[PDB]
């Protein structure tokens, strides 16, 4: 298993533009296009991304650049969030991934606000952290995944997703 494959479960697949949880226009495996309201703004910015005029429809193909590119920023960030680096690289590898979905999620920014977590994670304290972590809007509003992703930081292993 890895962050493609754990991002793909977590994230899905759509062709078609779509709202996410949030009610926000998204695309592919959790490309948000805007916050904004506008299915017209939205069909822009798809367009803009893609390259061309999609009618708010692309290709696996396409879903799977984006995706591609998304990750790609995603480690991209952390490693340049002077909050992040240091947690990250203290991190074995399965965390890392645990790390990269959460950003992927919710920005850098707002992984950074699990400071209190991410410090107890810094300093190898499983099951403290991913207790602090469940207080969070983000469990609240997607148990499910928020679980998946609590587990995998907190034990170091795929269980949470096999
Ligand atoms: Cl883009
Ligand atoms: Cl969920
Ligand atoms: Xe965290
Ligand atoms: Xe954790
Ligand atoms: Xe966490």
């Amino acid at each position: 298993m890895n962050i493609f494959e754990m991002l793909r479960i977590d994230e899905g697949l759509r062709l078609k533009i779509y709202k996410d949880t949030e009610g926000y226009y998204t695309i592919g495996i959790g490309h948000l296009l805007t916050k904004s309201p506008s299915l017209n703004a939205a069909k822009s910015e798809l367009d803009k991304a893609i390259g061309r005029n999609t009618n708010g429809v692309i290709t696996k193909d396409e879903a799977e650049k984006l995706f591609n590119q998304d990750v790609d920023a995603a480690v991209r960030g952390i490693l340049r969030n002077a909050k992040l680096k240091p947690v990250y690289d203290s991190l074995d590898a399965v965390r890392r991934a645990a790390l990269i979905n959460m950003v992927f999620q919710m920005g850098e920014t707002g992984v950074a606000g699990f400071t209190n977590s991410l410090r107890m994670a810094q300093q190898k304290r499983w099951d403290e952290a991913a207790v602090n972590a469940a207080k969070s809007r983000w469990y609240n509003q997607t148990p499910n995944r928020a679980k998946r992703v609590i587990t995998t930081f907190r034990t170091g292993t795929w269980d949470a997703y096999k």
